């Protein structure tokens, strides 16, 4: 599918994250982040089709999960406002990314696997 | 204080009160011979629960009871508890201290050996 | 789909662990653990058709994940002798277990899925 | 004791992260990210005396933890250009901060824990 592919998981349920916001940023000469692209998460828990192969390109680039917009809907109150991942892409070759993030109410873990297809 | 447990709740994002704490070594008989055993204390760290005389090289597990602990909390917990094995003390003495943040249906567990 | 799966990441390299032996254990009267099943992480990381809905039955069931072994293969040397994976299968009723455990040499994060 | 207080954690030693820049950031009345407070992490892998009683306010703030910084010292090439940790503090009243992250050279977590005084 897609070169960027994200999936986020909440501990408290133990279930795939659904209809979740998620924002992807693009660097800018003048130090800005632009909006590249935005997605909400399936049911799955997970988003493909984000960018594609020719659009993305050799940038740092910014993810942000909006943690505070499941937390509220569930009614549980965060710590955090959003989590903010930010990484280099496409140092040598179209090589595709993979961003995982596990959430709970007062702490997340992240990860991102890379693969060269 | 040469082996020390600190517990952290995720979800309430306070440190664990009152953890149930199990600590075994191995046997001959490739069977666990319970060590010790104590509960978390408010600050949610258990310590003294061996002396550095008595603390041996060997195979240890040490066993945490997430499910009595959040089950009290008032919600079911996927994990019976946690193991973390490790042999001790491999080359030289050394102070371990073993972290594990809980959370309903996922844990991680992280340790930090210190050689004095 | 297999009732069990399990999903292994190397953090360290951030590629998925290949070659993890994965065993899986059974909870008897006498409190002795009887395998299960047992196996080799394969190239995606991710074990599949390990065991079957058939077999697959209510219990506590123990999941050990060969860390150490494969760390030692990378030359790394771990902390943890390997992961266990506690858990009670079926309390309800027929669900499908993943387990998705992250590696790392002194630390290990335990993460599960239920469909 | 102190308000604000960050533990960083190596998972690949299991040692405490020496010589970690922290950066916190305050919101201003414009969304512009206005610099509160910095230091480097000491030996023990905690900072102390970071934010001061008074001086810590009800605002919202950032940590930013120099992940890339720490790595290129180890040598080891890291994923992500920064972990960043954007919390609401004082929604109520006067309480205590922890952040605690552990580090990766792929991945990463941070939890947060608060102490009412």
């Amino acid at each position: 599918k897609c070169p960027l592919m994200v999936k986020v998981l909440d501990a408290v349920r133990g279930s795939p994250a659904i209809n979740v916001a998620v924002h992807v940023f693009r660097k800018a000469a003048d130090d800005t982040w632009e909006p590249f692209a935005s997605g909400k998460t399936s049911e799955s828990g997970e988003l493909h089709g984000l960018t594609t192969e020719e659009e993305f390109v050799e940038g740092i680039y910014k993810v942000e999960i909006d943690t505070k917009s499941y937390w509220k809907a569930l009614g549980i109150s965060p710590f955090h406002e959003h989590a903010e991942v930010v990484f280099t892409a496409n140092d040598s070759g179209p090589r595709r990314y993979t961003i995982a993030a596990l959430l709970s109410p007062y702490s997340y873990s992240t990860t991102a696997v890379v693969t060269n297809p």
